[PDB]
């Protein structure tokens, strides 16, 4: 009876990898005459195995990267194989008595340390490419695992307590069936990982591997939240089974399309994917999502290692108002410091993040950064309809301030003849309980809102959005979030102006009536999530949903709140 | 031109103490023969000082604790004169040619050395005290200046870096004529003891410490926010001016009289002291508040080592009841968790504490500690009128939950044959901007409300109070504080319910015509700002107040809002 927190839905079947954590103790007491050749014997079968394993990584360089990269094996295995190597490590154990893990690994530090002593970092890391030879060979002698991942030569699960940023990248997508992890939870990098690659996943389990030996048989319900170890052909058989259903799902959610998130009775209202990066307009497409709602510009800020000119920012913003062909993306200039830090800035720590120096508070202490972003928009609006929208407002002033600089910026565009869509709409998220506040006064001043409900039910409901001890109370369907979005909606309306939704509330199965009902016009998600909400979209009569907002806004506690969209759901479709 | 922050307005004249206790840098070179006669004097010459000086120390402590710590100091220099240092300090000199303050040091630390081998804490910690005696040892022959601060015999300006918390406690309140430091700001433990204190200090100044040096003579103007070294006889009366210009205003501040809140035209609200323990009720009565509006548990909770059980809760809440007299306390359960965390609970840290496992999640999670509270409550209005309030509320799911707490509690009580006040008035903080939205909702399960919006601020505008960098955005005076602020009066009003104000905009000269105007029942402050705050509530008319108010809810802009109250002031008194 093992239950983790289960990141991503499905089935799957394969052996288990496991990445011991181990480390290698070397002998240092001397050894005994009659060990002498055993020693060297062990070294020398140690050294065999290095040699094959490590030609084997050679011929994995040349296809994969090139004979730039093939021949630098060979110098690292020709050093190895050095003839002074040999008469060194074996001299030491013959005549120190030494172990050949303490010994070889004198011989390898001792020539490493001397390149140390030199005076030039260039110099210096080639001496840390001569200590990674020796420090594998200690492992090679043990036999300790080197599960470099990219070395799998067999599709396998991966198992691991917990897997570091690095491991990610040079990690064999195809031919891991899986991840599972004890980690902390969601809040770990690799478990992001399993929602975006769209494979089943655990990062909860809390101690598989301690129960796991590596070329274990496995089988991943992804399901019942359970996991068989060499089971009996039957339950390989229901999962099997459990498979094919979940296969199915996705075929049906595959297709709809018709008109727009049309209700029964004629209300249509626009069902969007939120965005990171070109790279998530293919999923959008794929899960029929009429335009991007919220183009997190942050994201594309951590898909690279130094901050984006307005150059970098222009082909970046193009590519995707291209990979968007008719579609129009609401751009949200950079949104920065709560838990979505760019390390590269170096920005200095906070207290509280979340109430910090964050997304809009930044581009306006520097501006060079505003700058260059709505330059590199604007600039992209000339190839694909585009939005200007703004994290973190708080005030009017912050608003007209920002317009201000947009105007500033289009001018000397115009001056430098370059093309932008005069036509630029332009927005701001409310995401704070005080643009909810002044949604009245805000919306005069631009021809947008979407409601960011991560942030607004945050600062609403003073919960962390990352805090998991208080989870219970992070509410974005309480009594005061739904009012706040009313309340937003509304002002928009009164203006003429509309609003959509880029927190997770639009994508959430249990709102999508209310904020149908409460006229919300525009809803942006994860595009996996545009099927479920177009499908209760399709089916509910608008009219009813109405009555259901109206209700629910009046209810001052959750539980009675859900009630309602409950009784509806069941007399309703 | 060197400018703080100034925390306290005043004057003062006096010396600068300089706490840079010199380092215990130890002279290596070996001696000659005929030195060594001159390292022996220095040693008694040094020691020739100690010996003094620490019989100083003896006869302040007979004075100040008593024979039984009088002792203690006989016993150290008893040890100090042992004829064995004597013989063993000269023998290495003579001998080893070593210098006094390291061949000193390997004596005293030698037998300190040999005590920490033992394994018992006990005896460990008397090894503590003798190598105390050799470390000032090493500092007297070198002779740096020995800055205990309790050690000060003549009245002095203490200027420091920075002061921790430890220091503030042994600190002489009478012999420091204020207080003077380059730390952070306001938001350093000693900076607070200037605010209540009631002295003149800086704790922004950036550098004067590496300007002054001990036994300077200064003259603090902390009223033109200028520091005088060495000045003329010009300046010194320019500033004794200026000290004697502050009496005059405490002089006509003092000035108090009965139903002090009332406009011109007969308006009335409550004026009250926010406190933190007993001792602030005497400021409070000093400055003329009529009862107290918010009685901050957590203040006696880090007025301890330890959590207060029911039984020391109940006689500091019995004592607070009864130091108010006829008065009412509003008593708000504790708040725990954001920057007031304490220490001896050893919570986990988290990323952001204001968004956090703050006040009522507590107290809620663990019951304890919330029914040890209310009962001492409940019981210690057996004894003045105290109301209960709670902090950080949300919910109306989490009030219903408090009060079914509350009539628990109460049932014990009478089954305990236990008198509590039947009528006890309960409350909440609304400082929550959920608990604003649904103010309606939670005006109907309370008997009324205080704003704080200090942390309704925070959440509204999500910037961290604590947060410099981004202070200029903190403004309570925001159309989004105050359409907040008069939504939730007008609940309370609607109820036939009361609201109050403990966040520090009720304490905020800026404030008051809009408060007022607005409708709010209770201003309850610091008690310094009671006499400011009744002075403009007793020369506004309340009528015209409401017109401001009125029109101020209207305005986009702070600065908008700024201009109304402005041209109010003006044109009407």
């Amino acid at each position: 009876m093992i239950s983790g927190i289960l990141a991503s839905p499905g089935i799957a079947f394969g052996k288990a990898l496991l990445l011991k954590e181990d480390e290698i103790v070397i002998d240092r007491k001397k050894i005994s005459a009659d060990q002498v050749d055993q020693e060297v014997e062990r070294f020398l079968s140690g050294r065999a195995k290095a040699s094959a394993q490590l030609e084997t990584i050679k011929t994995k360089a040349g296809e994969t990267f090139g004979e730039e990269k093939e021949a630098i094996f060979e110098g690292h295995i020709m050093l190895l194989e050095d003839e002074e190597l040999e008469q060194e490590i074996i001299a030491l154990i013959k005549d120190k008595h030494m172990t050949a893990d303490a010994a070889a690994h004198e011989v390898i530090e001792g020539q490493a340390s001397a390149l140390e002593e030199l005076d030039d970092e260039y110099l210096k890391e080639r001496a840390a490419d001569v200590r990674d030879i020796g420090k594998r060979l200690l492992r090679n002698i043990l036999g300790l695992k080197i599960i470099d991942l990219s070395a799998i030569q067999d599709e396998v699960i991966l198992v691991a307590a917990d897997l570091t940023p690095s491991e990610t990248a040079q990690l064999n997508l195809k031919k891991v069936l899986g991840f599972i992890t004890d980690a902390g939870g969601r809040t770990s990098h690799t478990s992001i990982m399993a929602r975006s690659l769209e494979l089943p996943a655990i990062v909860g389990t809390g101690s598989v591997t301690s129960q796991v030996k590596n070329d274990d048989y496995l089988i991943l319900d992804a399901v019942n939240n359970q996991v068989y170890v060499n089971p009996t052909n039957e339950v390989i058989d229901k999962m099997r089974a459990v498979q094919e259903q979940v296969a199915s799902e996705k075929a049906e959610l595959a297709k709809l399309k018709d008109l727009p998130a049309i209700t029964l009775d004629g209300h249509q209202v626009e069902v969007c994917a939120n965005i990171g990066t070109v790279r998530d307009v293919e999923g959008a497409e794929r899960n029929g999502a009429e335009g991007v709602g919220l183009y997190r510009t942050e994201f594309l800020f951590m898909d690279r290692d130094a901050l984006p000119t307005e150059e970098e920012q222009f082909a970046a913003y193009k590519a995707v108002a291209e990979a968007c062909g008719s579609q129009a993306v609401i751009v949200r200039t950079m949104d920065i410091g709560g838990d979505k830090e760019l390390p590269y800035m170096n920005f200095p720590k906070e207290e509280n993040p979340f109430l910090g120096w964050r997304a809009i508070r930044i581009a306006m202490d520097r501006r060079e950064i505003l700058r260059d972003q709505l330059r590199a928009i604007l600039r992209a609006s000339a190839f694909g309809k585009l939005r200007i929208m703004f994290p973190m407002i708080i005030s009017v002033e912050e608003v007209r301030a920002l317009r201000k600089e947009i105007e500033i910026y289009k001018q000397e565009l115009r001056d430098e003849g370059k093309a932008f869509d005069e036509s630029i709409e332009i927005g701001v998220m409310v995401e704070t309980p005080a643009a909810a506040t002044i949604a009245r006064h805000l919306a005069k001043e631009v021809d947008f809102f979407s409601i960011g409900t991560n942030d607004l039910t945050q600062y609403t409901l003073a919960v962390d959005r990352g805090n998991d001890m208080i989870s219970h109370l992070y509410q974005p369907m309480s009594p005061s979030v739904l009012n706040l979005i009313k309340q937003v909606i509304d002002a928009s309306h009164a203006e003429g102006k509309w609003t959509g939704m880029c927190g997770e509330l639009a994508g959430d199965e249990r709102a999508t009536l209310l904020l149908l009902g409460m006229g919300l016009d525009e809803f942006s998600m994860s595009a996996i999530s545009i099927p479920r909400i177009k499908k209760i979209i399709r089916n509910t009569n608008f009219e009813d949903a109405k009555v259901l907002a109206e209700q629910a806004l009046a209810q001052p506690t959750t539980d009675e709140l859900m009630t309602l969209v409950n009784k509806f759901i069941e007399e309703k479709t």
